[PDB]
């Protein structure tokens, strides 16, 4: 329906991360906590650190517990390093209620905080099965299913700008919604459609077809989920298998063509520029991703925009932006530049994800992000990986 209380609660942006304002612990601390689909600890820096101008005092709250137990969370772009405890935690845009917890206290770090990113700790949205160190340390909206009456689903509406944000901007701006416990109808535009949640860990979908400009990439279709498909808001990027990045970063520069770009670009290390207002978003193809529907030998598309996966930077008056396609050996991640497209749902108690075209997606008079279907589409179980 409608849930004004919520809608607008987030800020941040891609390249930073999307997070949502939060307290933990008695009086409540207020805390900025990054939006994490592809994680399950909800963790918080709670030690002096350069980047941080405000952390979680256990010994100033009442209602902290000591787990007397540690955490250490080694991930590919960095590390953090924790005590686990419980604690009494809200959020203040959030359903009004107050739920026990559990929270690792970040003692130590490395490439985990972001400066300038206005956040202090991590809200891990997946399922128990990848919470650290193992899947009895109950994660955070397991807790708060478990202990109030809000509905088993979230959503997420990640707004981007289509533009830099300098350092005062992206903190006065909304970054968009996270709906907790239900669906604003506001956020979207014509109809939601579902794909199953493959397996509870991640939230793992199966893609069955890709096209770049609607020309099929043609590859056999567990190469898009090799070794897994998922979708991650903790993540900047639309990440891709090696094997599908190169398919696809040939085909997309040849429906480019008509300008070329130095291979720094293609890399997503180097900008690109035009001049103010010349963006020449229509020499660069639209991409589908097709998704496994909820009914037998039946799939859908959502199409997403040049305005989606050119990632707005700053350089003068130029628009300038990187590639923010990038290559994987872990599988396919839907980061939060195709998130941006699209209000998604998270509908746990359905095992299913949602999408719909987001109401606050960029896009240009001539184009825009689609969702789109039925498709015909058989043996879509053969596009899972296993092992
Ligand atoms: C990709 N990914 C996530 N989605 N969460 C983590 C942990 C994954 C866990 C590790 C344990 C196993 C299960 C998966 C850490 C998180 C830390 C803070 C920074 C953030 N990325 C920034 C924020 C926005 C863009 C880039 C990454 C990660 O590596």
């Amino acid at each position: 329906g409608s849930f004004v209380e919520m809608v607008d609660n987030l800020r941040g942006k891609s390249g930073q991360g999307y997070y949502v304002e939060m307290t933990v612990g008695s009086p409540p601390q207020t805390l900025n906590i990054l939006v994490d689909t592809g994680s399950s600890n909800f963790a918080v820096g709670a030690a002096p650190h350069p980047f941080l101008h405000r952390y979680y005092q256990r010994q100033l709250s009442s209602t902290y517990r000591d787990l007397r137990k540690g955490v250490y969370v080694p991930y590919t772009q960095g590390k953090w390093e924790g005590e686990l405890g419980t604690d009494l935690v809200s959020i203040p845009h959030g359903p009004n209620v107050t739920v026990r917890a559990n929270i690792a206290a970040i003692t130590e770090s490395d490439k985990f905080f972001i400066n300038g990113s206005n956040w202090e700790g991590i809200l891990g949205l997946a399922y128990a099965e990848i919470a650290r160190p193992d899947d009895s340390l109950e994660p955070f909206f397991d807790s708060l299913v478990k202990q109030t009456h809000v509905p088993n689903l979230f959503s997420l509406q990640l707004c981007g700008a289509g533009f830099p944000l300098n350092q005062s901007e992206v903190l006065a701006s909304v970054g968009g919604s996270m709906i907790i416990g239900g669906i604003d109808h506001s956020l979207y535009t014509g109809s939601l459609w579902y794909t199953p949640i493959r397996r509870e860990w991640y939230y793992e979908v199966i893609i069955v077809r890709v096209e770049i400009n609607g020309q099929d990439l043609k590859m056999d279709c567990k190469e898009y989920n090799y070794d897994k498909s998922i979708v991650d808001s903790g993540t900047t990027n639309l990440r891709l298998p090696k094997k599908v990045f190169e398919a696809a970063v040939k085909s997309i520069k040849a429906a480019s063509s008509t300008e070329k770009f130095p291979d720094g670009f293609w890399l997503g290390e180097q900008l690109v520029c035009w001049q103010a207002g010349t963006t020449p978003w229509n020499i660069f193809p639209v991409i589908s991703l097709y998704l496994m529907g909820e009914v037998t030998n039946q799939s859908f598309r959502i199409t997403i925009l040049p305005q989606q996966y050119l990632r707005p930077v700053e350089d003068s008056q130029d628009d300038c932006y990187k590639f923010a396609i990038s290559q994987s050996s872990t599988g396919t991640v839907m980061g939060a530049v195709i998130m941006e497209g699209f209000y998604v749902v998270f509908d746990r108690a359905r095992k299913r994800i949602g999408f719909a075209v987001s109401a606050c997606h960029v896009h240009d008079e001539f184009r825009t992000a689609a969702v789109e279907g039925p498709f015909v589409t058989l043996d879509m179980e053969d596009c899972g990986y296993n092992i």
